[PDB]
């Protein structure tokens, strides 16, 4: 899995350890051992969410398989909860686009997950 | 919905206010209030298209619903001109990808749309 | 196709010509023409892959068309190839996400390509 937010929140308001943290609790949340576990935070971005610019994040996780009504609840709850709490980014700022990605279409070590 | 634009062209040639253009403009192109609209601009960019680094655009747009042929097309003529007009980006060196998601597929304010 | 890569490979270690190269090498291995080769690179991020800080990439590769379990494999040793010989990542450590757009879905020179 792979866990990617954009956020307009600045590089030094990122708490140290934060990567680790999302890494173990993606972990937790999908099943999957944090070997697998990818993580990309992009601070100071140019950003509006409802047309203003207070703090906010566009978030994707990509995963083979584990993507689902309710795992995908299960998880913005997560994942909110852990931008609320470390970056200060309100619930209510936050998308999260899920994808449940084929085998056939992940590369990794030179080939595909198939 | 949310649009994402990721261009060459530096930060000073991006307009003071375009951020709230494109959520205006959004908002009446998909029809969704300006609320539920997030705009990413991401300028500076290390990039190339069709192998020259003249100027460019790789932008998504990604929303619940609003996607389809017709629509698609409106907002492409919509947002290569706002693209041509603002940052002076070419027509032809601009790709948007759409993605219609599943309400179940987007998290926000600790759930998801579904 | 749009190549995109982000990898936390600091930018003075991205060689000279690398976007033409793999604008190149993907209109060879996709077999669509160069002028349509989007590529886009970006260094300095902040990343982890299964925990750890060491070099990795989180890529994408988008086309309408030419993906599939066969070309997915052969386009991920191509890549994995170049991003360990010029970008020294480990193909362990680089994930690419691969995407067969719909024509409808992909916007260009005020239209769709459907």
């Amino acid at each position: 899995p792979m866990f990617i937010v954009n956020t307009n929140v600045p590089r030094a308001s990122v708490p140290d350890g934060f990567l680790s943290e999302l890494t173990q609790q993606l972990a937790q949340a999908t099943g999957k051992p944090p070997q697998y576990i990818a993580v990309h935070v992009v601070p100071d971005q140019l950003m509006a969410f409802g047309g203003s610019s207070e703090p906010c994040a566009l978030c994707s996780l990509h995963s083979i398989g584990k993507i689902g009504g309710a795992q995908n609840r299960s998880y913005s709850k997560l994942l909110c909860g852990l931008l609320a709490e470390r970056l200060r980014i309100s619930p209510d700022r936050v998308y999260i686009n899920y994808y449940d990605m084929n085998a056939a279409n992940v590369g990794w070590a030179n080939s595909t997950f198939a």
